[PDB]
């Protein structure tokens, strides 16, 4: 008795995966600001005197 | 009766996994200010006076 092999099959153990995603989003922003300035300036010419 | 052993052969369990992803986004913003200011200036000076 002897065996003789006809065909060889392979199968690969791969996981495969797909992921497909939406996102919608708002926001909302209140600024509140105060500034102060304080100037000194010097000058001098001649303009007839 | 004897036992001899001519090839050793290792296969590591170890997981590998490769990813591959992309994205695209839109926003859209709209801001309103009001902004309100108020000055005072003094100046002193000698100009034909």
């Amino acid at each position: 008795v002897g065996v003789g092999m006809e065909n060889l099959i392979i199968s690969t153990n791969e996981h495969a995966s797909s992921d497909q995603g939406k996102t919608v989003s708002r926001a909302t922003t209140n600024s509140k600001t105060d500034a102060n300035t304080v100037g000194v300036s010097i000058s001098a010419g001649y303009q007839n005197g």
